[PDB]
């Protein structure tokens, strides 16, 4: 079990350096619009101000504006060369669980990737350092990239959010309610173990959905909805879903010794789609 | 967190490598292409031999991504457990490039391909029995790990093999740790964790560092005996321990205390150490 990302050649070819003013951060360039994120000019009062000669964008790794938009916390720019490399996108929201692949990018050059997880708190914890504004988080599927993150900033030390590509924030931060664990990434990484012949903490006992459900309001859980990929899993264990619900409900408790796949407490942040796919 | 370099750059590179029902992941640089040799073997075998049994067209390489479709192969040569084969296409795409190998506790990105598609990026570091910890199934091999100082990619590894742990080659032939292509124990990185130390001591969990030191000399000897590498100290160690005024030598002793247990203690939340981070990862992350 390894956090892997997609591999970011595709995105690379998209990822522009957009300044305006004094300040500067990364763009993303698909077909004649370039993304970034609209705190480059510091807002209805901004954008009146600024014409099109207000926004300079330089591929790094020969560009005009000619047009300008602002669309909720991200600015919509026009340029008169479509990109040769747009890869086959769309742009959706990640729900909290699920995971995507982050390009980090500084003045837009693309210089680290890693994969995160959308909290449940509609933040993230990755990696992010001054001027990161403007990496791009995504996912792929067959060959149509998937835009879901356009980063814009930090929190506490540590917390970062960010907008998806129709502007919005998540979590409707303005350019934090408390953390809770994903129970269904829970469960995955618990089938993970058992695949692996760690299955000491399985008992035959059961927690019904609805019940863990109701137990999981009262400790900063997620709520639990199956899918297709848990239950994959659960066939090839020979595990039920229940059984895992009661083992999370014992081992939040403390692990009493004892570890699973070398950690001390519960891991959130592989989904069943990772564990499927990595065993 | 684990961060790997961008593979824009690499994926460029990937090649399918067919020989007769066997294929996997080849890496094209200039007009070479590198893959592992078992690419030579039907379903303990003379490498040598086989070799001399290649003809003309043996080999076959497809380059599925970017621009189409297939190279031809001009002559074949055996280094170690790869095959330097030459194309008579050189590679557009070819960036700056050198062969280094990595030493235990170093971190690399690997870039896993299946049948010359790129399908996933993550990083390893190299374990002090020459394994690493990845995610490679059937037809992984192949696939390169490489460091990017600069614009220059530094190649360091092709995947070969499954030990649940993995292992290959180096660039000059060399299988990490002797691994033929037919386990040690395994040791806690002793200089990652005083960098990960180092990142505790940054980030305000600091209870460890008690003010007396053991000397690197001293912790090494009590290193063969309790599983961990000789330290050897780096101008990256340095930076992180002038930005922090902890010594080395204090965090050397608060290994040989921490390795006993954490006494009811949590540092980063974590129970046990964490080897898997380097100097150069805390102090680019920190």
């Amino acid at each position: 079990l390894v956090k892997m990302s997609h591999p970011s050649g595709d995105v690379e070819a998209c990822m522009v350096q957009v300044t305006c003013g004094s300040m500067t951060l990364n763009g993303l360039w698909l077909d004649n619009t370039v993304w970034c994120p609209r705190h480059v000019m510091c807002y209805d009062a901004l954008l009146i101000s600024m014409t099109n000669h207000s926004f300079s964008v330089q591929k790094h790794i020969n560009l005009r504006v000619v047009g300008h938009a602002m669309q909720g916390t991200l600015l919509k720019l026009t340029v008169d060369v479509a990109n040769p490399s747009t890869p086959a996108y769309t742009f959706t929201t990640v729900k909290p669980g699920a995971a995507f692949s982050v390009l980090a990018c500084y003045n837009g050059r693309p210089t680290g990737t890693f994969t995160v997880v959308m909290r449940p708190n509609y933040t993230i914890k990755g990696s992010f350092l001054c001027g990161s504004a403007g990496s791009v988080g995504y996912t792929k599927e067959g060959s149509v990239i998937n835009f879901c993150y356009m980063h814009q900033m930090e929190l506490a030390n540590g917390t970062h959010t960010g907008s998806a590509f129709d502007g919005t924030m998540y979590g409707a931060f303005m350019d934090q309610l408390t953390d809770k664990y994903c129970s269904v990434n829970v469960v995955a990484w618990l089938y993970a173990a058992i695949l692996n012949g760690c299955a000491w903490f399985v008992k035959p006992n059961r927690t019904s959905v609805v019940s863990f459900n109701e137990w999981a309001l009262a400790n900063q859980f997620t709520e639990f909805v199956g899918t297709q990929s848990v239950d994959m899993l659960a066939v090839k264990t020979g595990v039920a879903i229940e059984q895992l619900l009661y083992a999370i409900q014992q081992l939040y408790t403390g692990f009493q010794g004892k570890q699973i796949l070398g950690s001390t407490m519960l891991e959130d942040e592989f989904t069943p789609e990772d564990v499927n796919m990595q065993i």
